[PDB]
């Protein structure tokens, strides 16, 4: 948006300083995020993506419930800055906008620099699972249906493939055939949720590493952000998605595949932190599926990148025409290595579950 438009939006909110700038900020793919600089405090301004989250009222109800529950336990979280009339968000000229306080003195990572950082991530999301267990499913309505319903995602992928709107399929047959060949593997968690062998839990559902802000001095997790997808699911969605993003030796959009590897050392570090917090609640069946949850969420995310490529990049923000194909390729490479290391990761979980 133009400066005039953005400064107008900012005037709707109860900011505590004169605005000096509003500039696009961050590595988010979904909403449109801006850093608001003032003569004092900083803020994050977001235009919510209503094509992805059409029910803005229900989304903000969830975010308000979660954050207010955290605040009422004295725990740092996203602090909604209300409109000047007290609302949690504003509809302005056909757009939905919200503001959060900028969480100060933090660092975050798109790539794990050392195992200790990833262990801390495990602890943070493991702790968040315990926190979320205080809610029953009925209090937090789904903001996106079938969100980690991988067979449903696969139906969407197949439709995108058959349509082949842009004629992009010709150049990515190996990637396409990887997802088609693994069709048999996509239902394991959904089947377990449906038959009761996997507990339905309230989960975060987007547990990539850069959704944890860590303190710049202590290195400890300060807050979990990106709260839009909190809804019922399986623990395995949170665990798997964390491994997908954070157990890689490379960025999600690394162009050089020779740099992309699945690290069992990082897998171990995360699992130590995560299971360390959840040892009391994790069932036998959940533990059995911990390694495969990595494969599953990486395949789901990968297929979603490739479907989006085939559809002309309507879902995820991209920086260049082939960006989503570059992204799907890293996810495939990762899964190829998770398959190769399946015995090793099984052993890691068993070791941790005992000691
Ligand atoms: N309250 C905050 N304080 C400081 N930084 C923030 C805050 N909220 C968001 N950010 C930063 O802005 C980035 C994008 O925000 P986020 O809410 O993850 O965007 P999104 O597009 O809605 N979802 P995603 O594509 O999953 O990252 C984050 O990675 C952080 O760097
Ligand atoms: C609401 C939504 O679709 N969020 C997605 C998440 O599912 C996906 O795993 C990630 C990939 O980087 O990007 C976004 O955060």
């Amino acid at each position: 948006e133009s400066n005039e438009v953005l400064f107008g939006i900012a005037s709707h909110f109860a900011l505590e300083g004169a605005v000096t700038g509003i500039e696009p900020y961050g590595d988010g793919h979904i909403n449109t995020t801006y850093l608001v600089t003032t003569d004092g405090p900083r803020y994050i301004l977001q235009q919510m993506n209503t094509s992805i989250f059409p029910d803005t009222v229900n989304l903000m109800r969830n975010v308000e419930l979660v954050t207010s529950t955290l605040k009422a336990q004295g725990k740092e979280t996203l602090d909604i800055v209300p409109t000047t009339s007290g609302a949690t968000w504003a509809e302005i000229d056909g757009g939905a906008w919200r503001v959060y306080k900028f969480i100060e003195h933090t660092v975050s990572y798109n790539l794990v620099p050392n195992p200790d950082v990833f262990r801390e991530a495990g602890s943070a999301f493991g702790d968040f699972q315990n926190f979320l267990s205080e809610f029953d499913a009925s209090q937090l309505t789904e903001t996106i249906a079938h969100f980690h319903d991988t067979p449903h995602r696969f139906e969407d992928f197949k439709a995108a493939l058959a349509a082949d709107k842009l004629g992009r399929a010709a150049a990515c047959q190996p990637e396409i055939d990887f997802y088609l060949s693994h069709a048999d593997q996509y239902a394991v968690v959904m089947d377990g949720l449906r038959d009761g062998s996997i507990p339905l839990r309230v989960t975060h559902n987007d547990t990539k590493l850069n959704n944890i802000l860590m303190d710049a001095t202590t290195g400890k997790a300060r807050a979990i952000i990106d709260l839009d997808t909190i809804m019922p699911g399986s623990m395995l969605f949170d665990f798997g998605d964390s491994i997908r993003f954070g157990a890689s030796t490379a960025l999600e959009d690394e162009k050089d595949l020779s740099k992309v590897h699945f690290s069992t050392e990082l897998f171990r570090a995360y699992t130590e932190g995560f299971v360390g917090e959840l040892r009391g609640s994790i069932t036998a069946r959940e533990a059995e599926l911990l390694p495969f949850s990595g494969n599953l969420l990486t395949m789901e995310c990968g297929m979603r990148f490739l479907a989006d490529y085939l559809e002309g990049d309507i879902y995820f923000a991209t920086k260049y025409p082939e960006h989503n194909l570059v992204r799907t390729r890293t996810q495939i490479k990762l899964v190829q290595e998770m398959e190769q290391k399946a015995s090793e990761t099984r052993a890691i979980v068993a070791d941790i579950m005992e000691a």
